[PDB]
């Protein structure tokens, strides 16, 4: 019983999002964006930012340009405990909300509960020719060598 249910299986029909974000500590410089299974695709470049900031960037483009039951794949822990912690202690009893990232968290929550059905996932960063390495080398390129 929380403030909204993720799904706990793809939803069968919607687009999929492969989100991924990349940040390069030394400048700051960082790039946020995703791939979907329906042929769309968007990288956007940031300044000032971090990894854990490009990742939740990419999902919050992902929850912005959906429909209203969205498929997102992210390779973020971080990214996926915090909304996922989010969701479930909202105006419960023991919670402190994070200090880090708490603006673009509040931001991407408030996408999310406008949604009628969300499923978000986490897989291992892998090689080969699916979603999340064509996502990997987008946000990659100019930020990080792989
Ligand atoms: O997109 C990715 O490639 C890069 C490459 C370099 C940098 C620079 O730090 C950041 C990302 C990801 C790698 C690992 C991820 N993961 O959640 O472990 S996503
Ligand atoms: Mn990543
Ligand atoms: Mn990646
Ligand atoms: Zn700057
Ligand atoms: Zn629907």
């Amino acid at each position: 019983g929380s403030m909204y249910q993720l799904e706990k299986e793809p939803i069968v029909g919607a687009e999929t999002f492969y989100v991924d974000g990349a940040a390069n500590r030394e400048t700051k410089l960082g790039k946020a964006g995703y791939v979907t299974n329906r042929g769309r695709q968007k990288v956007v470049t940031l300044t000032d930012t971090t990894n854990q900031k490009t990742e939740l960037q990419a999902i919050y483009l992902a929850l912005q340009d959906s429909g209203l039951e969205v498929n997102i794949v992210t390779d973020s822990q971080y990214a996926l405990g915090i909304i996922t912690q989010w969701i479930h202690n909202w105006k419960k009893r023991g919670w402190k909300t994070p200090v880090k990232n708490v603006d673009l968290v509040n931001q991407i929550i408030e996408q999310l509960i406008k949604k009628e059905k969300v499923y978000l996932a986490w897989v291992p960063a892998h090689k080969g020719i699916g979603g999340n390495e064509q996502v990997d080398k987008l946000v990659s390129a100019g930020i990080r060598k792989v």
